């Protein structure tokens, strides 16, 4: 009487949609090959950011799925209230806020949803790697390495595999996909601005700058950003093109003098010699963008939500938010058509779509604005 759902892939749009799935009863199996980062002998935790900016459309998701997880889950995020933008002057300026946002853990956030998935009929199954799926008019035959070839028939098939989902590569055999991928000229390096000594009251912890907003330093065509951490410290994030970092990582000093003479108020706040260390030896992740039509294999067969939908620019665009609206929307569309996946995933791609385009132009705009047009004395150096 139940219908069976294998979900590929286990980051944060795998598990929520893993939540969704079994909350609303069905008998769902979640693919990794990666192991269960909650584990300690998994050295690879798979860990693109330290933390994220979650919109009230990723909470209200989360909350569609499960209130009371979504309270306990999202306890220690930390609320902004606007943006701080930094010019070449160390001067700060607050700007309220467009959309809030709110800070929260990677990790623990998906952590939390893998514990929230333990206590459901949710089977977990990491080490296992999807390499191929067999389409039928009634199950699929999925194809797994584990570790050793494995084979279990589902009623469908979620892609959540991340932006060069498997998933999505075995839906094109079956239907025809519009798809295009590019490789941005654009890498971000991970920087870590440490708590203060001392607890400050008008800040509420030990925090060298506002935990309570989003910090830009906007520059022309790069940027570093920070974000608080429960524990006073901030994740910060410069985002250059690949020329302009790579010119600079030849030599230490010339970080360094980047670093000073772009961002001379991080000094305060920030150790320069490990920041240049970070910067030299920072692995530098290629950012690809994918775009999806359609989103699902027709009859209700499998349908792609997340990076493995659609990947787009980090900062610029919110793919975690854009994910959990990927679920939230799926789910109402399968309560209106009362549990039909044929006509709910056919409406989806439709719809989800005439989205995308709006999503993307809103990031384009996003970029125009705080990074192609900046050339203002107060944001880009005159030597
Ligand atoms: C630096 C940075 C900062 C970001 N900040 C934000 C932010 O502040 N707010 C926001 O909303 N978004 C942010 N994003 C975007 C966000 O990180 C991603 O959109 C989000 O994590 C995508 O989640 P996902 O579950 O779709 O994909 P993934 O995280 O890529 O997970 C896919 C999973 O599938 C598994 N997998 C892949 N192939 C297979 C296979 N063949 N078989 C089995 N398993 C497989 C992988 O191991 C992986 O665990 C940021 C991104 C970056 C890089």
């Amino acid at each position: 009487m139940s219908e069976s759902v294998a979900i590929i892939g286990a980051g944060l749009v795998g598990c929520l949609a893993a939540l969704a799935f079994s909350k609303e009863g069905y008998n769902v199996t979640l693919y990794d090959f990666r192991q269960d980062p909650r584990l300690d002998t998994t050295k690879n935790k798979n860990l693109k950011s330290i933390n994220l900016a979650i919109s009230a459309r990723g909470i209200d998701a989360l909350k569609s799925i499960d209130p009371d997880a979504c309270e306990h889950i999202l306890q220690d995020m930390i609320p902004m209230k606007g943006r701080m933008i930094h010019d070449l002057k160390g001067r700060q300026e607050s700007q309220l806020y467009g959309e809030a946002i709110n800070s929260i853990n990677r990790s623990v956030l998906n952590n939390s949803l893998l514990d929230e998935l333990e206590k459901s009929t949710t089977e977990l199954k990491f080490g296992h790697k999807l390499v191929k799926i067999e389409w039928t008019d009634d199950k699929q035959i999925c194809h797994f390495a584990i570790g050793t070839p494995h084979t279990e028939k589902y009623d469908f098939v979620i892609g959540c595999d991340g932006a060069y989902s498997a998933t999505r590569s075995q839906m094109q055999r079956k239907v025809e996909m519009d798809f295009s991928q590019e490789y941005m000229n654009l890498r971000y390096i991970e920087l870590y601005i440490p708590p203060t000594e001392e607890f400050k009251p008008n800040y509420g912890g030990n925090f060298a700058i506002a935990p309570d907003h989003l910090h830009i330093w906007p520059r022309h065509k790069f940027m570093l950003i920070a974000l608080a951490n429960s524990d006073g410290s901030f994740t910060s994030t410069f985002f250059g093109s690949k020329d302009q970092i790579s010119d600079l990582i030849t030599s230490k000093s010339r970080v360094r003098e980047f670093l000073i003479e772009n961002f001379p108020d991080i000094i305060n706040i920030m150790d320069l010699d490990d920041a240049v260390k970070r910067f030299i030896t920072y692995p530098k992740e290629s950012l690809v963008c994918v775009n999806c039509k359609p989103y699902d294999v027709p009859g209700g067969k499998a349908i792609l939500l997340g990076d493995a939908a659609h990947a787009m620019v980090p900062f610029y665009g919110q793919g975690m938010n854009c994910g959990f609206e990927d679920v939230r929307i799926l789910m109402a569309l399968l309560k209106k058509h009362s549990g039909d996946r044929s006509r709910a995933f056919t409406e989806y791609t439709q719809t989800r779509h005439k989205d995308l385009v709006s999503i993307t132009e809103l990031a384009k705009r996003n970029y125009k604005e705080m990074s192609h047009d900046v050339t203002s004395k107060r944001f880009l150096l005159r030597k």
